[PDB]
């Protein structure tokens, strides 16, 4: 049915939770943010749901994604995490979660907030996409496009405008669930 559609046809229970309580589900908590981001960066050469389940190991190897000690990590830290298991093991890919992690940091000296920095994009509410079959659905758009070139004054790496609209979408600021799906959430 529709949440089929919706959710990339997916049957596992670790990718459909992901679905539910997560894609498309308005984020606002800053290191939140970054942690969905940071993440979204990893995914390209892969599949989607391979970084979705490497999410525990990110985790460990960047501090939670905490901004302040991921922004600090050395080359020796990087050269150790390339032969941590089951986070992907490309340099660039690892790397550019640490200039992220600056950017954040510069972001959020000059704005206050990383989550109000990146809702001004949206004037501070999801925007609908108002999808109603799988085949509707647009892979990058003006927005993510200005967000990316945005991004990369501050130093943010490996999120071209694709990536950044992949992420709004999974961040909720972009609500791409179809219609009919069951997780669609409800807006105001
Ligand atoms: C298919 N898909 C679903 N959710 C995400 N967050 C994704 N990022 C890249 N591709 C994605
Ligand atoms: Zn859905």
């Amino acid at each position: 049915g529709a949440m089929n559609e919706c959710a990339f046809g997916t049957k596992d229970p670790v990718y459909l939770n992901y679905h539910d309580h997560v894609w498309g589900q308005p984020l606002y908590d800053s290191k939140a943010l970054f942690k969905l981001l940071a993440l979204e960066s990893q995914h390209a050469g892969l599949s989607w749901l391979t970084i979705l389940k490497k999410k525990e190991a990110y985790e460990e190897a960047f501090y939670d994604f905490e901004p302040e000690k991921v922004a600090q990590m050395t080359a020796q830290d990087i050269d150790r995490l390339m032969t941590f298991p089951n986070i992907v093991h490309h340099r660039k890919k690892l790397e550019a979660i640490v200039n992220q992690a600056q950017g954040y940091l510069k972001i959020e000296q000059a704005y206050g907030s990383f989550s109000k920095f990146l809702w001004s994009y949206v004037n501070g509410k999801p925007k609908d996409l108002q999808y109603e079959h799988a085949s509707d659905r647009i892979t990058v758009d003006d927005t993510a496009t200005q967000l990316s070139k945005d991004l990369k004054q501050y130093g943010f790496k490996f999120l071209g405008p694709v990536t950044v609209f992949s992420f709004l979408e999974a961040a909720g600021l972009y609500d791409a669930h179809l219609k009919d799906c069951p997780s669609k959430p409800k807006h105001n």
